[PDB]
């Protein structure tokens, strides 16, 4: 059995104040943090990077996937390499055999060519 909340422990508490101070104009500046691992932001590289030039405030990428899509412009796949051929044959298949050119082009005349093998008996009625 133990008591509902532990002790306090709030100790002789030191509250410092202190600050960096050999480039005091911007050292007052970059000792500010939110104790993140986030950092190198496109307007925190002014002071770091010394050429000092406007366009590193815009160094980042588009906020879309624009990465192996619209830098390849046209290459507008989703959850992987493939067209959007049928799930159940891509799965099956992609188990089977890597996702290397010669599968996906199977499968994307697979996603028109939906039907039954050319067995002996022949596409007809009953």
């Amino acid at each position: 059995m133990s008591g509902t909340r532990p002790a306090a422990r709030r100790t002789n508490l030191t509250a410092a104040q202190n600050v960096v101070r050999s480039v005091d104009a911007e050292e007052r500046i970059a000792w500010v943090s939110k104790a993140l691992c986030r950092t190198t932001d496109p307007d925190e590289l002014f002071v770091r990077g010394a050429a000092q030039r406007k366009a590193a405030v815009i160094c980042r990428h588009c906020p879309v996937m624009q990465e192996c899509a619209a830098d390849a412009l046209d290459n507008k796949v989703e959850f992987g390499v493939w067209g959007g051929m049928t799930e159940r044959q891509r799965r099956a298949l992609l188990k089977q055999h890597p996702e290397v050119v010669s599968w996906s082009d199977y499968l994307e005349k697979r996603k028109r060519r939906t039907g039954t093998a050319g067995l002996e008996h022949h596409h007809h009625h009953h």
